């Protein structure tokens, strides 16, 4: 019966996210380093591809994936794969292969290739959960527990979580999936303030470059 999700004002979570002891960090002098209150507030302020639904799907064909993810690494001749987590959970492939190429450096960084454990390798392409060496052979590691031993498997896994865990709980675009207004401070993808922009800014090319037609966008969230 109750679909209000707006719960909270701005100013109460502001404060929420300025709470003690939440990690909240800015890329500054190359690199990061915690963010200020004040720089808290302004990043979560609503200013439109971070408040667009990234629950439906675009019409990418392999083919126009594949240039997309021509010269990114370990990423480049991957599209088919993107494609399946589009289909099979209706995860935006636009969304999705922008996340994974924020997070990988373009799908080339040292981290984007994986961490050795036993006979296995483990990838992991959406910054899900503890994913380092220790954590790793610990077995304290979501890509561990899903076994995520291919780069494939770490595709179509990542897209998997972000349906089950943030999309299937209300958090339908990259401002909710950063902020989670309706639940401050709780359940956020990330500590950099300026996540949502960066993926954002990557998608907003892919539209322009196929000319892509924009989904729902809302920019109401507080009371
Ligand atoms: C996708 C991911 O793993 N993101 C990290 C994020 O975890 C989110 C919430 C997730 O598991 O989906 C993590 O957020 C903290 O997670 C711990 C549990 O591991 C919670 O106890 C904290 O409450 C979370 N904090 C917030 C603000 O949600 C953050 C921590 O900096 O890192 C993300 O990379
Ligand atoms: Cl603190
Ligand atoms: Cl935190
Ligand atoms: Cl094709
Ligand atoms: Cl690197
Ligand atoms: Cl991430
Ligand atoms: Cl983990
Ligand atoms: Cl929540
Ligand atoms: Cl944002
Ligand atoms: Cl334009
Ligand atoms: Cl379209
Ligand atoms: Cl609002």
């Amino acid at each position: 019966a109750a679909a209000n999700d707006v719960n909270y004002s701005f100013d109460e979570a502001v404060s929420m996210q300025q709470g003690k002891g939440i990690v909240q960090t800015k890329e500054e002098d190359g690199k990061f380093v915690e963010a200020n209150n004040n720089e808290i507030a302004k990043a979560m302020t609503i200013s439109d591809m971070k408040y667009m639904d990234i629950t439906e799907k675009v019409p990418m064909s392999e083919s126009e994936v594949n240039q997309l993810l021509k010269g990114k690494g370990i990423l480049e001749n991957r599209g088919k794969v993107f494609l399946e987590a589009q289909e099979k959970y209706e995860v935006n492939v636009i969304y999705l292969v922008s996340h994974a190429l924020v997070e990988t450096g373009n799908g080339k960084s040292e981290l984007a290739k994986g961490i050795k454990d036993g006979k296995k390798r483990y990838y992991n392409f959406f910054g899900i959960g503890a994913f380092d060496s220790s954590a790793v052979r610990s077995g304290k590691s979501y890509a561990e527990k899903e076994q995520w031993t291919s780069p494939d498997k770490a595709i179509i896994g990542g897209a998997k979580f972000i349906r089950n865990e943030y999309f299937e709980n209300n958090q339908l675009n990259l401002y909710q999936m950063r902020w989670n207004p309706e639940n401050p401070a709780q359940h956020q993808y990330a500590s950099d303030i300026r996540w949502a922009d960066k993926i954002a800014k990557l998608m907003d090319k892919s539209y322009k470059q196929f000319g892509i037609k924009k989904d729902d966008i809302r920019q109401t969230y507080y009371k």
